[PDB]
């Protein structure tokens, strides 16, 4: 079970011998700093809060258990034993710590201030930074969040200009992610970050971990339908990969089923196979339950364009008010290789030119997606800003000589909409002024309780699109 | 807690209804195939055997709950109820499936078989693929630990050539990526990795996976030291960094101290402040409790040249019997910012061209680092290769016409030692004729025991260098 006594950086366990003596607050803030990805979707910091934060987290055992770690760790007595008594014995193991934060699904410009934390009894004023480190991963929910809101522009564009209207959209980028992440914890919350902007997911951890720690309107936030994958193909055996799609799609008859085409010849399966052999199977199929046929290897934009070229050879056309060319609507394609925001935006594109539109495909994003952002990609960044120290408030900061892209906000900061109703970070405690009207962050915990929730109805609210609004 | 059931991705909920009637067997395999990093460490799986997949894994509750998730999920009866209530009454819950695989530690390289799984009762033919998510996971301890032993290579090499020796080579490279992770349980995972490597951590979470799931022969199997952070730094205030560094060398007069100087100015900080303000307070420490100092922004090969350079005209240099510079034993730097495999290499390079021994400098590794590892570095992958249909072994794979680097290996695989002493993998049961000696994979699990372990020293021996071994 989880000690949130061992939770930390390590050095972080020396730090409360380091701050200047009689300090009294330290009060830190996590930003996306600025200098593509202009705003960030606010979102995951409910599940750090409620899984690892809330309730008694301190106990004697817990105590115990890390002195005899950090003992041998440091190979010395560091560990502030002193300290963690405090807090068990006064306020029964909750910390003493105040966060205020911007509402979950927000989508906020960079370089404005998402969350502050601070000590509640002076006593504790190392606690603030302990706990860097594990809101500091808030980075990984954000960043999935706000990519996959930037990839549903793109197919919001192009669903749009291809079709007139955006029907299905929040089906149309589905999440194949779940083996290619680096852990269950992982799976689940990056595949939360991604039913914040869409509905289809083979990624099951991520609906426990909604239903637990957000709640949602309907009793699952996501779905999924039948589908192959190469094993239940091949296991037939190479020559009978035609009676495998037969007992396949004759098996799931009345709901949708996706097929994958291409463990030995994708244009072979799709020109003879789909287009004449079973053709029969594929043409009496109710439009509420489509085939939609999988290429999963080559080119992205060339396989989907050969693709479509050949099942339009086979399968009549028509042209939708758009001037767009649509299959059958008992026909779809799925790409779920090697898409992301960059070769999903050439494919769209790709499709554009060839005048087919977006309506005949949807997509499959993989793990490697994920796996490649980084902390750095939005600059997700957790400073102090503020201490107390004799009384006296303080506004503390950092400037690099040879990187003033590290340079961090100075003093007591809130959050605020301007006269022309953007964000705007008032720094060195000027919210208090009240030029700017109400701070917009929310007290969200305070001395172990989470004080404000949001379910992951109003996150998806907050998170849309404009054009989804319009 | 954890549902085995509610752990695979969606469609494979429907394989069941999609192999050839009367299989008896599905027989999978991993391996990081062929076509920089020839060979892997292979490491990790035991961690998700004993998580995740021994003893009674399935009860009625949790096949119940699936049951209402995937009727949600689905929109419709998909779910095998029948097939996990055999699992439950016949085994007590235990999967009953076999997974062989090569040592954890092993050095492999690419194109080997490192697991198989198959199922042993022909009722289960199922579960195989069932269980691919999980197991496909491995490829992130695997890939980290690789990773951090090619980093090892460089800095032997490079310390070797500079000192004559490789004293304190375990201690290089540090790390420092718990906060730029995407998760807990991930931050544990990868720290363990880089642990089978290196000896110095900062990732608590690594100390406390090992100790559960692998076991050490010390108390703990990595150590930190005291350290600052730029908060503990900046609190100060601007005109006080000097008042901030004489205070924390003070409280950590007798053990080693690391301490960021780059707040402001890093220059000013090594030349001025350390060297100059300081010095005295430097000086005086002993070689078992030297200061660290550590830059964190620039270029990072041109900030340590600089900062060495400023030191080594501040503090009494000598030249060791290689011919390297070598700063006193109570001052050393390491560098935390920006380090990865290319830039490692970059830094001790320029360092040896300025004739700077590699005694002087240590490197701290970021999260950024693993989140950019991806299951396509090492083309991690998971086929079935060989199935039992009406009693006939079948030998099956994928082989798709546009991408020949996706083929997969046929029928049942050992892997061998060569005449030579290197490895071979065996396909279609060829290691049956006994020409290649023994199989070198192991069976780890049966029936839901683990029947092989392996102790985290029995791991490191086993990723030991060659070079370490000379
Ligand atoms: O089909 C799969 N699921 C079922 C499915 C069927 C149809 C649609 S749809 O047309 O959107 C649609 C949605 C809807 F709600 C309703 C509808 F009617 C239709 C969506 C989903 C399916 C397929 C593949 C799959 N996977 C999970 C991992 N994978 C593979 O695993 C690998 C991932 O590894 P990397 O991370 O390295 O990339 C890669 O091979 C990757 O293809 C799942
Ligand atoms: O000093 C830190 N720990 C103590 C320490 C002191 C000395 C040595 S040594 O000279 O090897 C040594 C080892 C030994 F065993 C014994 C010895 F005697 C000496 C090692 C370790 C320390 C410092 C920084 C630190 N951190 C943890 C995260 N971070 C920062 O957090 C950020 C990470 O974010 P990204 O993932 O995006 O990169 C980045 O700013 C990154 O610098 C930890």
């Amino acid at each position: 079970e989880f000690n949130i006594l061992l939770a930390t950086d390590s050095y972080k366990v020396t730090h409360y011998k380091q701050y200047p003596p009689n300090t009294s607050k330290v009060y830190s803030y996590f930003e996306c700093r600025e200098k593509k990805y202009e705003e960030t979707v606010f979102y995951g910091l409910q599940y750090i809060l409620n899984k690892y934060l809330k309730g008694k987290v301190v106990t004697k055992e817990k105590i115990q258990e890390a002195k005899d770690v950090y003992k041998e760790h440091f190979q010395d007595d560091v560990f502030n034993e002193k300290g963690w008594n405090y807090i068990l014995e006064k306020y029964d193991g909750h910390l003493p710590i105040e966060i205020k934060a911007v509402p979950e699904g927000f989508v906020i410009p960079r370089g404005n201030v998402l969350f502050t934390v601070e000590n509640t009894d002076p006593e504790c004023y190392w606690l603030t930074n302990w706990i860097e480190t594990i809101l500091v991963q808030s980075w990984y929910p954000i960043t999935v969040a706000t990519n996959f809101r930037e990839q549903k522009k793109i197919l919001a564009k192009y669903l749009l200009e291809t079709s007139g209207n955006l029907d299905g959209l929040e089906y149309k980028l589905h999440d194949f992610g779940y083996r290619g992440v680096s852990s269950q914890e992982t799976a689940g919350i990056g595949a939360s970050a991604h039913l914040v902007n869409f509905k289809g997911t083979d990624t099951v951890a991520g609906l426990a971990l909604i239903k637990k720690y957000y709640g949602t309107k309907d009793p699952v936030p996501g779905y999924s339908v039948p589908a192959a994958e190469h094993s239940t193909i091949t296991a037939w055996g190479k020559d009978h990969e035609k009676d495998a799609f037969e007992h396949i799609v004759t098996q799931f008859s009345s709901v949708p089923v996706s097929v994958v085409s291409d463990s030995y010849d994708i244009y072979n399966a799709c020109e003879k196979i789909w287009g004449e052999d079973l053709r029969h199977l594929i043409v009496s199929r109710s439009t509420q339950a489509p085939l939609i046929i999988r290429p999963d290897s080559g080119n992205p934009l060339d396989t989907v364009l050969k693709v479509l070229e050949i099942l339009g050879k086979k399968f009549p056309v028509t042209e939708n008010s758009k001037g767009y060319k649509l299959l059958p609507p008992y026909l779809r394609v799925i790409q779920g290789d090697g898409v992301d925001i960059n070769t999903l935006q050439e494919i769209v594109e790709g499709m554009k030119q060839k005048m087919w539109s977006i309506e005949n495909i949807a997509f499959g994003s993989g793990g490697g997606l994920l796996q490649k952002l980084t902390r750095d990609l939005l600059n997700c960044s957790f400073k102090c800003s503020y201490v107390v120290t004799n009384g006296l408030g303080i506004n503390v900061f950092k400037d690099p000589v040879a990187d003033p892209n590290k340079r961090s906000k100075k003093g007591r900061l809130s959050l605020h909409r301007t006269p022309a109703g953007n964000f705007v970070t008032l720094e060195e405690g000027k919210g208090d002024l009240e030029e700017y009207g109400q701070d917009l962050l929310h007290t969200v915990f305070k001395n172990g309780k989470v004080t404000k929730s949001y379910s992951f109805d109003e996150i998806r609210k907050n998170a849309q699109l404009n054009i989804e609004l319009e």
